């Protein structure tokens, strides 16, 4: 019988959201589903009443390489040479999916990360591995710019956040492009800072999405006058990594994304997994305080591994809901982009893991409790500064996906609840009435 005491004005760090993404064709293999199905997974991924809610959705850029196929591969650029534009809105088949999830659901933060510059901007002239010529930045520069500027005035999509290169450490079998920390402070400082201020862009820049969680590519930047000004967020996979504090970047005011990671080498889709990946979000919140994090795929056709939340079997037609989605759903579906991290006892006893959030604009609120041991641990929450006349549990475990609970009466600003072994259960609350 542990203690949990959770303070409504001991605040932290302003959450932008969680996102997925459905780059490399897994967006068209949503559809080749079907309608019903197509819908019933745009729902898992993104309605706040019977889904996860992402709020943030991670899209590719395309760059027109060659490689792949059509169930995992490339999608033609926008510029297929430095004299000619291509403002066909079927080289990008990610747009019917954005289309119909900002109209459904209200999601209003679009991200575009670029995996390599197209062909005749790199070094080998491919898509695949290799660098960006250096007397290709400039036209690189130009090419994020028109793209942020023409996806609104053709297609009508407002890319709200650009990243402008995926793992910059990591050439690979696939969409790739290598930089170092100085090559990217020097594309930052005389390129994108005075071309993205000439075309007046007010997309937030994305920084470099190292694979492994650090700000290393990042410092260079940050310490740059210039630079420093759109390095809006500092962007970085957890592939191999831990949570640990980005120093620099707290110093500088700026945000941190951590924009994808996932399991490729296990093929996990219990409740353990599912607590694996809760227990990282817990880790960005208190070690990092981080303002949004991403799995990998939302939908994909990998049934083999984890790389997506919904594992869809393109030949029966099919798809399979891992627990993940829904241990992230604890987080996600509450926790809307504006919410604020608020000051909740985060290790009240051994592998319970606690942290709370509130909406500045709503009075509502949300406590996510983990336990991934083998007791049942009873919990008293404590709630410090307000006083709701109840709460709203919603538990995941291995016999429960997001499960709606009954109301727990809050009395003189204390509830209890026993959390179930590995489990997950979040406390749902409104202040206002
Ligand atoms: O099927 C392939 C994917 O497995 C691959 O996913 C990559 C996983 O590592 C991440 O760091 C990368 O960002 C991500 O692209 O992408 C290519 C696809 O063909
Ligand atoms: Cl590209
Ligand atoms: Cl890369
Ligand atoms: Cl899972
Ligand atoms: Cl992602
Ligand atoms: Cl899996
Ligand atoms: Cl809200």
């Amino acid at each position: 019988a542990s203690t949990v005491t959770v303070d409504w004005d001991t605040t932290y760090q302003t959450i932008d959201g969680f996102g997925v993404s459905e780059a490399f064709h897994q967006s068209n293999n949503i559809a080749r589903l079907g309608e019903t199905k197509q819908n019933e997974i745009y729902d898992l991924l993104f309605s706040t009443t019977d889904g996860a809610g992402f709020s943030i959705f991670r899209s590719i850029l395309g760059d027109g390489g060659t490689w792949g196929n059509a169930d995992d591969g490339p999608n033609k650029t926008m510029q297929p040479a430095e004299d000619v534009w291509d403002w066909n809105e079927s080289n990008d088949d990610q747009i019917p999916m954005i289309r119909a999830i900002q109209s459904k659901y209200g999601v209003d933060q679009i991200l575009y990360t670029v995996w390599s510059p197209p062909a005749w901007m790199k070094t080998n002239g491919s898509v695949v591995g290799g660098s960006l010529r250096t007397d290709k930045y400039q036209a690189y520069a130009t090419y994020l710019a028109e793209h942020i500027k023409n996806y609104k005035s053709k297609f009508g999509i407002e890319i709200t956040h650009i990243g402008i290169q995926n793992e910059p450490n990591l050439e690979t079998s696939y969409s790739s492009c290598r930089w170092s920390p100085e090559e990217l402070r020097i594309f930052m400082r005389d390129y994108l800072v005075p071309t993205f201020d000439k075309e007046n862009i007010t997309a937030k820049v994305v920084f470099a999405e190292n694979m492994s969680f650090n700000e290393q590519y990042a410092i260079n930047s940050l310490n740059d006058p210039i630079a420093v000004k759109r390095v809006d967020i500092v962007g970085a996979h957890n592939y191999g990594s831990s949570y640990i504090p980005f120093t620099t970047t707290k110093s500088k005011g700026k945000g941190i994304w951590m924009t994808e990671v996932s399991d490729m080498n296990g093929n996990d889709t219990t409740i353990n997994d599912g607590l694996r990946w809760a227990k990282e979000i817990h880790d960005f919140m208190t070690i990092t305080e981080g303002n949004a994090w991403f799995y990998w795929w939302g939908a994909c056709f990998k049934t083999y591994n984890g790389e997506g939340l919904i594992q869809m079997d393109l030949n029966s037609k099919t798809y399979k809901v891992a627990k993940r989605l829904y241990t992230i759903g604890q987080f996600s579906r509450f926790i809307r982009p504006g919410w604020q991290r608020i000051e909740a006892t985060k290790n009240p006893v051994s592998n319970v893991y606690v942290t709370a959030y509130k909406d500045p604009k709503t009075g509502k609120f949300a406590i996510v409790a983990i336990n991934n041991g083998w007791s049942k641990q009873s919990i008293t929450y404590t709630l410090k500064g307000f006083s709701p006349a109840s709460v709203t549990p919603y538990t995941t475990s291995s016999t429960q996906n997001l499960e709606k609970g009954s109301d727990i009466t809050v009395n003189n600003s204390s509830f209890s609840f026993e959390l179930a072994p590995n489990s997950i259960t979040t406390f749902v609350g409104d202040t206002e009435s």
